[PDB]
RNA sequence: UUAAGUUAUUAAGGGCGCACGGUGGAUGCCUUGGCACUAGAAGCCGAUGAAGGACGUUACUAACGACGAUAUGCUUUGGG
């Protein structure tokens, strides 16, 4: 997802993004050490996803300010 | 045939010459790195936590670079 959705989203809604991106991220993370995880480029995708979503909320409280 | 006399061949190995190899890394050519300077700029950094480090970050990760739990990178403005 990308930085122009992101700003679309609602800080609620971040916030909740960055807790289904990182549970996502997990079982990514689970699965690659079991060796059920073929497409292993998703978790870099998702990776950098949180770190956007980090980043716009940064961005946020740091405008608020 | 006998007698007297003379002189070779031998190369176990060695010497000189030559041919062909090996080792070794001189020499020539080369340069990715140095050395000495010129001109212009600049001449500090740190409790808003420095210099320098440790430990980590990649799909697989021992090491160097980069980066810092937003980690082998994030946003934005311009270039291409
Ligand atoms: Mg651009």
């Amino acid at each position: 997802m990308k930085a122009k959705e992101i700003r679309d989203l609602t800080t609620s809604e971040i916030e909740e993004q960055i807790k289904s991106s990182k549970e996502e991220l997990f079982n990514l993370r689970f699965q690659l050490a079991t060796g059920q995880l073929e497409e292993t480029a998703r978790i870099r995708t998702v990776r950098k996803t949180i770190a956007r979503l980090k980043t716009v909320a940064r961005e946020r409280e740091i405008e608020q300010s």
